[PDB]
């Protein structure tokens, strides 16, 4: 029994974590077989900047011992340090692009050492409600599918609202967002409605069930009332993942639907559902399959 | 910015975490040096766990009937001991992976991070806190059993915490690393229940601290408290007396933000009289209680 937000073991991840520092900026890098993967804002025109750049400039350092940089290149808003050592410690790896209302661990790293490591999801408006301080730059967010590491994000920024910004490992920000200090703002965020019903099963699991109802609802009429509360639209493609989840409650989906709607236009009235007054949205029905169940990496 | 509820990275426990079986009954060991330590009760079978004799179970015992498995190596056990309710497996192998480790004992309100494991092999890590009531709300499921719980203060692993049971209410029950449980537990099927639980109060000024760090300054008021009122209003709503030793250590954070211990107890006071009013305070409707003035520091600054 219990539920917790839970990140995944982050043993395979800490030793890929460099310390890369260009200039003035420290930052983290991840180094994997041969080359140390990191934010190009380390060094704007950035094909101008690491023109200018020799690979002598970009110090890395791997715990105590100094690796030496024998190339450098740039692929979308991350740098690529080709290092003359092939990191020992390499796990099976990945790199995948995640969509929003997928979750993550985060391995917090400060100076090239892991601080932290904490779970959290990619919001529907592509930013992660981390914890991040200056020097964070660099720290990675990855899944564990078996014994192979699937990293899919670099945390790059802060955006003014205290929310962070970054990019999967080839690059590629998620959301509208630019690697340079100029205006940026988060967009209206919405709540991950397959994430909250899978923790409201997870609630079942858990011996809650005081929000059930004897009353189900319809794909469209639950549709038209989460649209109402800034709830992302939920797909036959979410009914059909959460299908596990309602078997082993008994459950249907349209039937938790008919839940959320009632908590949604009723409130929770003074009480909890797993410790919580406010409903979660950031466990996916994966995590509450594998929570519930117990799997290992 | 932002404020997580964040666990220590895990790798230093992850390379010690081991598969111990005797019998029919299977659980986790943590194997530093050439000891594996896991719960006594792994000796016992299911009818024994009513009134266990658990040093006339080990006499019965030899080394070769303990199966160790670290990873896919099985170690060989060359000796054991019972210290209170760990059982000490001498093994032939010193981890290679072995830390710097001390075994540390925590006090109620401590938080720490909990390796998950099954069958030897890390599920996830969470951070948690040792309840006043001597228990900790974790997510163990049958098999967790031997799963610790650490700080990685520095490069220091301090394991606090060994998972044993789970109590009637999904709680969970424990000892240190020297076994001796937390709380008036015994690891016995005997009727147990958890205490009453309380708030961690020095926890939740804390944390009220670091959402003044963030920007978040909606529940200050122009109030004041003696800690004596505090601690009769506080305790009315189930929390945890406030001592001067929680005055002190919240010194720093009352320094750091420019708001008296007392004057955060005073903010207290009202949130707990008026509630949220559909406000949030670092993303919770509720008055988190498992960050200490220690986690506070450490993620803020
Ligand atoms: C040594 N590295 C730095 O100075 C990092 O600062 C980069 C920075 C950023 O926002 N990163 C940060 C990451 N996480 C938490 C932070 C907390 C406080 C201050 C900065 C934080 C500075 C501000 O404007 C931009 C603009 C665009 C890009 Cl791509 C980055 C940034
Ligand atoms: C593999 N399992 C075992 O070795 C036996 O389980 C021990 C057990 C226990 O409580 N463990 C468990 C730990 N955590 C979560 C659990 C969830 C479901 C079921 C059991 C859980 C079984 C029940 O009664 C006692 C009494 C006293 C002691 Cl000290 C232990 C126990
Ligand atoms: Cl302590």
């Amino acid at each position: 029994s219990g539920f917790r937000k839970m990140a995944f073991p982050s043993g395979k991840v800490e030793g890929c974590m460099v310390q890369v520092t260009c200039g003035t900026t420290t930052l983290n890098g991840l180094w994997l077989d041969d080359v140390v993967y990191c934010p190009r804002h380390v060094i704007p025109n950035y094909e101008d900047l690491l023109i200018r750049k020799s690979n002598h400039n970009f110090l890395v350092q791997a715990g105590n011992v100094q690796l030496r940089v024998i190339g450098h290149s740039m692929q979308n808003c991350v740098l690529k340090l080709k290092v003359d050592t092939a990191n020992p410690k390499t796990p099976k790896y990945k790199f995948v692009r995640i969509q929003p209302g997928q979750t993550f661990s985060v391995l917090a790293c400060y100076n090239g050492s892991p601080s932290g490591v904490y779970q959290c999801a990619m919001r529907p408006n592509f930013t992660i409600k981390g914890s991040f301080l200056n020097g964070s730059c660099g720290s990675v967010g990855f899944n564990i599918d078996y014994d192979c590491v699937s990293f899919c994000y670099m945390h790059h920024m802060e955006l003014p609202t205290g929310v962070h910004a970054g990019t999967d490992l080839e690059g590629n920000f998620y959301g509208p967002f630019v690697d340079r200090q100029t205006a940026q703002a988060a967009g209206t965020d919405t709540t991950i409605t397959v994430n909250v019903l899978a923790w409201l099963y997870a609630a079942v699991i858990n011996g809650d069930r005081w929000f059930l109802n004897r009353f189900t609802t319809t794909l469209n009429d639950f549709n038209l009332v989460a649209m109402k509360y800034n709830y992302e639209p939920l797909t036959q493609d979410h009914v059909d993942i959460l299908g596990p989840l309602s078997a082993q409650t008994g459950i249907a989906v349209l039937d938790m639907c008919a839940s959320l709607k009632e908590l949604l236009q009723n409130g929770m009235n003074g009480r909890t559902i797993l410790g919580s007054a406010l409903l979660e949205d950031e466990f996916t029905p994966f995590d509450v399959v594998r929570q519930c169940s117990g799997v290992t990496f």
